């Protein structure tokens, strides 16, 4: 059994004084590590909200996440959306505008959290229009929360449904 367990990287709020363009138990943005024989790395990141906890299936894979003393569990995931919900039904219901610019809470690997601001690229599907947000970032920073100018999350770093 790997031993994943999920450490809180900051708040999730909207950053004002946030760099704009592209140089690439509580709630919050968490970083999900699995113990080592040299020591922790980092898989993904997730969002704490409502008390469910939301990730990327591929960083979780369905394994069972320790926080503090408590052993967190898997209630829904969708393998095509890449999305798993650990403790309850899936929380994030906030979608993009369409036309905002949006801020990426980053959590690279052995790196401060740290918000960008950008502009996601629009591309047609069959299931409607969808926005790329797509920038230099490690794997492990997978799952990094995208929040509009509410500062919801629209999104998980991997992908961001637009609805107008
Ligand atoms: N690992 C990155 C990744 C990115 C997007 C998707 C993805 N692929 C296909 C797809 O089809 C749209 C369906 C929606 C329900 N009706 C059937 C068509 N959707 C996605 C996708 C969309 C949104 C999100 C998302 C991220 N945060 N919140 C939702 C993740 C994946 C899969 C992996």
């Amino acid at each position: 059994m790997a031993d994943l367990e999920l450490e809180r990287a900051a708040d999730v709020r909207w950053e004002e004084q946030a760099e704009i363009s592209g140089s690439s138990l509580e709630d919050g943005a968490y970083r999900i590590k699995q113990k080592g024989i040299l020591g922790y790395s980092q898989i993904g990141a997730g969002v704490y909200k409502e008390g469910t906890f939301h990730t990327m299936w591929h960083v979780t894979r369905g394994a069972v996440l320790m926080h503090k003393g408590k052993r967190i569990e898997p209630s829904w995931a969708d393998v095509k959306k890449d999305l798993i919900s650990y403790g309850g039904g899936w929380k994030l219901e906030g979608e993009w505008k369409e036309g905002e610019e949006v801020q990426v809470l980053a959590l690279e690997p052995g790196k401060n959290p740290r918000a960008v601001q950008t502009k996601p690229g629009l591309f047609k599907t069959n299931t409607g229009t969808i926005g790329a947000v797509s920038l230099d970032f490690s794997p492990g920073t997978s799952g990094s929360p995208i929040v509009d100018k509410k500062g919801k999350v629209v999104g998980l770093y991997g992908i961001a449904n637009t609805e107008k």
